[PDB]
């Protein structure tokens, strides 16, 4: 096993591209991405973004990154969970 | 950051407002929703059939009450499982 | 409230049965599964894929499901397995 964090980005469908560029740019090997609904505090069409990084200081790059980008502007939450990874390519 | 429960719900897609009323009812102050599938139990019921909800709330008896309400309230007629992982909170509204 | 691992499997949606059939036999008493999407090292392939979740009674039913997993497929298809922690308050 090898300790990561699972970075978490649920926001607008529309910042897709914009925030993938962002995610490969800080050099994170991968992530997932899938539709999901919701409601917060722009049921809304969301994207969940899932990104399992080398380390804490990549997840936060992304995190600042996108929350200072677009988080005037548009809707969305990024909060972090513990992952081990257990196989990966 | 700030550190947060994580609260999933995975049932029936039928549920989806039923479970957001009580969800919002708790002061819960968003909530993430998706259709699944799945496999538990294989007891008749009355992407495919499921829906999974992911609620960051303010503690962890904000947490329990909605998880409390909706087992409650529907686990005996539909199916579904509840659980709670730790999260921080980075950024949000 | 019980103590429980949760297994993650990213991989590619043709495999959806085939693992199914892995966590059933593993003693697993449920999954949760889900189309996404994604891109990793592009090793053997944003692609569609599918998620399993899979909540185990102890670490070594999870390390079994991934174990059977990552050798029966990861070599010829993509994939990536990870666990987090949780905590089961309902269930049937
Ligand atoms: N407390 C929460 N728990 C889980 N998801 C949340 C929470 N708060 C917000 N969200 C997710 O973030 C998305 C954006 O939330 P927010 O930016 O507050 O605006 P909105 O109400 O326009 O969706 C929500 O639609 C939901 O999917
Ligand atoms: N151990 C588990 N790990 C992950 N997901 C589970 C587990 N048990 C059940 N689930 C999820 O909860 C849903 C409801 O399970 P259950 O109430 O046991 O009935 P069913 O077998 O009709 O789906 C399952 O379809 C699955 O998505
Ligand atoms: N670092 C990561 N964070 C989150 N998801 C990842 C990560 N790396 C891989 N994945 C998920 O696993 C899937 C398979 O990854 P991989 O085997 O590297 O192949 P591919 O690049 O063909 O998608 C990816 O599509 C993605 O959904």
């Amino acid at each position: 096993a090898k300790p990561a964090n699972k970075l978490v980005i649920v926001t607008e469908k529309i910042l897709l591209k914009k925030i993938a560029k962002i995610i490969d740019e800080s050099g994170a090997k991968g992530y997932t991405v899938m539709n999901t609904g919701g409601k917060g505090s722009r049921i809304e069409a969301n994207i969940k973004f899932e990104i399992l990084t080398e380390t804490r200081e990549m997840a936060e790059e992304i995190a600042d990154r996108v929350a200072v980008k677009y988080f005037n502007d548009y809707a969305g939450i990024i909060y972090i969970c513990s992952a081990e990874v257990l196989y990966g390519h």
